Formats: structure tokens, C-alpha cells, sequence
């Protein structure tokens, strides 16, 4: 037995950690000077193809400990994007009827696909910005004890499959780490990994990539102005990269060209923050190991158009489009 | 832990599913009938091609008959393409696909964009003018290599040296092996590898019927019969429709939550068909089959959902 699993949910995490050798400023050191290296965690390795398998299943498993769900429970969850699917899976695997509160904008496409997997959907109307599903969830969750809504913008089990996976797992594959750059959403991938790459590397940099373009997960909420998300903390990050569609694209044409790579929407940030950590790594002669996260594949994102033709019409394409 | 993609192949996860099998437990109504899932989505490209892809490069090369400057032609509009496109580029290869002027716009995209060159044959002479022009292109010079999936003994041999021996690995008390027929690389290769190493193992392919498509797969009546193929290694064969093949695919994500592409429906069809065999005999059975893809591809053609009728 090398990868025999009982359930899907056993193949979760251990995710390859791949050096890019085409597309790193310098694999190899030499007459210039010491190498600048990047390294791609590839997260669509899991279950439903995102990062969001581990803080969904953690979550899930946290809730039982804290004796919040037992067996006949309906989970509720406010939701958008890949933790829709994620949940989904996990419920279903555990036993659990889940209901999802979603924006009245999710498609109908998407709506059928997470029904598939066995999930009540509940469209929350939203006569404001992008919605109103966090308040209607919590409605609904109101209505009956063994309703439980997880809460993945606040909830620590996000955080803390980090910290205890992706973390882990990246310092047992890169020893030599002196970068960490990942998208910043939830903040739980920044935040859990970062805290535990800080405990174990001594000024190991965290990098949030921000996309400018298309929605974050905050997208189905009405939120407070300029907001901090629930799981932040401000002693994490060292530095924060903001991308454009264009630079996200190109960067995510680039990857697939050059390294094989098909990548989510997302990476096309973390590429771009990454690539411009690495040309700072010698303008100023220093040697960097840069581990960065392919959150999910291209897949999902192909029928938006964001890959093919002119790069205006790939960031036209961005416009109203999750990227989380 | 790699330093290339390609590293990231094959040991792929065989997964129980506790659900959808017959009877996983057993009891004193009989011993248990399991299914056991290979995820080959989990390769590079999100496809079981990647083995054969990379094997029939490689091999090539040991034959010298692939140096530096040379393009890779190969007739192909699915996985193979996109497995291809991805492995030579790696290995610093030019690839041109064939296919017809009737393929999608989808794919011409996903292709290029793995950096593959497109060259269209003839519309309304199928796959198999498809497979001529390339072999046509091929001869006009020694630099344009054409693999050819249908009879390349590596593509075989990609199965026999990977995916047999990680199944034996993983589920050595496996009784059934159960996969599509498109190339026969699968069956052939992994079928011959168990057969060597497990007693009393059954090969069974899952095949579509005649003239329902299901992509991916051949019936071998209606089609060209691969060169890979050899009648001895299979036990038993299934014929599946499309709205059993869509039916068991929709299935799988709702009580497995794994969402595979269609004809990991038409091999779900026939490993139920085996498993119902063997609850019904009193006989025990661990069945592994393949789960060749992810779903992703396929959902704009609006078969996880509606009408099974509508499923097309």
C-alpha cells in the first residue's frame, strides 16, 4: 500500500511541491550570482480541486470535537465559489445535509452542480452592491439548534488547516523557504501558513497577492469600509502585491507556456507578486526560494475566455468572475 | 519535491467507495462486493493520458527517432492532445495536432494554449481521414514524428509499468479491473500486468454502443480496431449507453462527491453490472476502475443536470 484511501477525504493535503525552472528569474547560481527559485504548491490536488479541501474538512471535524455537530445536523453555510464545492464534498462524506446561503447573481450552471452533490441552495435576494447571504444564513441557522453555520470568513479551523498542513508540508519540502506568496482572501492560507512558517524560518518574508480584478470571496457580503477580515492578523504579512487583469493573465498564459501549469485565475496575482519578490531578489544579489500557491486549475475558469485571443478581451472576460 | 511537472505522475490515489458499492461491509448476509476508485484525474493534465503521453515520447527518443529540433504530429482532439502538448513542450518538442475542421473552438484554444500548433483535415471524413492526413504529414519529412496512440506499444506499456503495478500495490486483493476501450492502452497494459501477478483476475472493458458516442471511448464493431488491442486479455466486455453512462457519472458526485467526466460513468456502469454479479453469486469482490478524468470538461454540455434524455 502506497495510496489506498477509504474515502476521498483521506486524499487530501500532500499536495507536489514543484520547482519551475523556465520561469524562476535563475534556477541556477552561477557567475551572476546565487539563484532565485520558484516553487508551485499545487492545490488542485485535492478532492474537489482547491485549496478550500482543507479548511472545509477542518472546519467539519473542528465542530464535531467542539460537540457543535452530531450525526442528524444540517450544516449551514453562507458561500461563494470554491468553498461551495468544497463543502459540499465534505458534508456529504461525513454524513451531513448541508444547506448553502449563495448571491442571487451564482449561476444556474453552478447552482445545479453543488444540488448534484447533494446540497439544498438557498439564493438570498440582494437589492444592494453584491448581497446579503451572511445575514440570511445566520437567519436561517437561527431557526433550529442542529443548524450550524461554520463561518469559514471567521471561523480559526480555517486558519488552523493551514498552520497545520500547508504549513508543515511546505517547510518539510523546502527547508530553504525564504518566501511564502499566496492569494489573500479569507487571509486563512496567509495567515495559518505564515504564522507557522514565522514560528520555523527566521525572517522568512509572508507575501498577500491581491487581484484587482474580477470578485473575492467578501463578494456575496455588504461590508464595513476598507474592512479587516475576521482572521487577520497584522503581524503576518511582511509585504502586500496588488495585480491587475492583464498582469494576472499573461502570468497564467506564461505558466501554462512555459512550465505546463494550468492554473486558476488566482495564481495569475501570486505569479505576478512572486515573479516581482524574485527580480528583487538580485537587483539586490540575495538568493531566494519562493514557494507560491496554484489554488486551483484553469478548468473551471476556461469558458470565461480568460485564456484565449487578446489580453483585453481576457481581462474584458474577468469582469463579475470569482476567483476564489 | 519536484523539480518538473512531469516527476508529478502516475502514483495516483485508489480510493474505496463505501456508498456506491454493492456491499463494502460484510456481514452475514455475505461477504462484500467493493469498488475502488483510481483517480487519474490527479495527473498533470487532469487525465490518465499523461502516462501514455510521456512513455510514448520517451520511447521515441530511445528509438532515435526524436532529436532536438523535431515536432510530434498526432491526430487527436481530446486528452491525448492536451497530455501531448504539455509533455513535449516540457521536453522541448514542437507538437501539431490533427483534427478535423468539425472540432469545437474549445479545444483549439486549450490546445494552443498548452502550446500546441493545430492543422485541420478534411470535415466529414472523421477521426480516420484524421489519422491519414497525419501519417500524410509525417512522410513529407524525417523531423515530423508521428507517435500514433492507436498502435504504439509504449502507450501499452505506460499502464504495464505504472498504473498495473500501483493498483497491485495499493488493492492486492483485487478480483476485477475495470476501465474503458478507446486505444486499448489500459486495458491491455494493465489488464496484462495483473493477469501476470493475480490468479484469478477479470479484465473487463466498458465500451459505448453502437453509435451512442460516449467520448472517449470506441466500440470496436463501429470503429477502427486499434493495433494495440489483443481479444485474449479481456474476461468480459460491457456495452453502455449514454444515459446510463451520464446516469451513473451524476451518481457518482452525489454519493461519492468525486466528479469524474463521462466514461468514468460507462466503466461505473459495468462495475456495477460485475459487483450486482457477485452479491447475487455470494461472492466476494474488490473491484478497481478507472476514473480516466474530471468532470469539468463536460458540464457546458449539460449532462450533470436536466433530463437524462436531454444529456447530449
Amino acid at each position: 500500500h502506497m495510496a489506498r484511501y477509504d474515502s476521498l477525504l483521506q486524499a487530501l493535503g500532500n499536495t507536489p511541491l514543484v520547482g519551475l525552472q523556465r520561469l524562476s528569474p535563475r534556477w541556477d547560481d552561477g557567475r551572476d550570482g546565487p539563484h532565485v527559485r520558484l516553487w508551485a504548491k499545487l492545490e488542485d490536488r485535492n478532492p474537489t480541486g482547491s485549496i478550500k479541501d482543507r479548511p472545509a474538512v477542518r472546519m467539519i471535524e473542528q465542530a464535531e470535537a467542539d460537540g457543535l455537530l452530531r450525526p442528524g445536523a444540517t450544516i449551514l453555510e453562507p458561500t461563494s465559489g470554491n468553498t461551495g464545492i468544497s463543502l459540499a464534498m465534505a458534508a456529504r462524506l461525513k454524513g451531513y445535509r448541508l444547506i448553502c446561503v449563495m448571491p442571487e447573481n451564482t449561476s444556474v450552471e453552478r447552482r445545479q452542480l453543488l444540488e448534484l452533490y447533494g446540497a439544498q441552495i438557498i439564493f438570498s435576494a440582494a437589492e444592494g452592491g453584491s448581497n446579503t447571504a451572511v445575514a440570511t444564513a445566520k437567519e436561517l441557522a437561527a431557526t433550529n439548534p442542529s443548524w450550524v453555520m461554520l463561518y469559514q470568513y471567521g471561523n480559526p479551523a480555517n486558519t488552523d488547516s493551514h498552520y497545520c498542513g500547508t504549513g508543515p508540508e511546505l517547510l518539510a519540502d523546502l527547508p530553504e523557504i525564504t518566501h511564502f506568496v499566496a492569494g489573500l482572501g479569507t487571509t486563512g492560507t496567509l495567515m495559518g501558513t505564515g504564522r507557522f512558517l514565522r514560528e520555523h524560518v527566521a525572517n522568512v518574508k509572508i507575501v498577500a497577492a491581491e487581484p484587482r480584478y474580477g470578485e473575492g470571496v467578501y463578494a456575496l457580503r455588504n461590508m464595513d469600509e476598507g474592512f479587516v477580515p475576521e482572521l487577520y492578523d497584522p503581524e503576518i504579512l511582511t509585504a502586500r502585491y496588488s495585480v491587475g487583469a492583464v498582469d494576472a493573465v499573461r502570468r497564467t498564459r506564461e505558466l501554462v507556456h512555459t512550465e505546463g501549469i494550468f492554473a486558476g485565475i488566482s495564481t495569475g496575482a501570486v505569479l505576478h507578486a512572486a515573479l516581482g519578490v524574485g527580480a528583487g531578489a538580485l537587483a539586490a544579489g540575495e538568493r531566494a526560494d519562493i514557494a507560491l500557491v496554484v489554488a486551483d486549475a484553469g478548468w473551471k475558469y476556461l469558458s470565461t475566455g480568460a485564456y484565449a485571443g487578446s489580453l483585453d478581451d481576457a481581462e474584458t472576460a474577468l469582469e463579475g468572475q470569482l476567483w476564489a
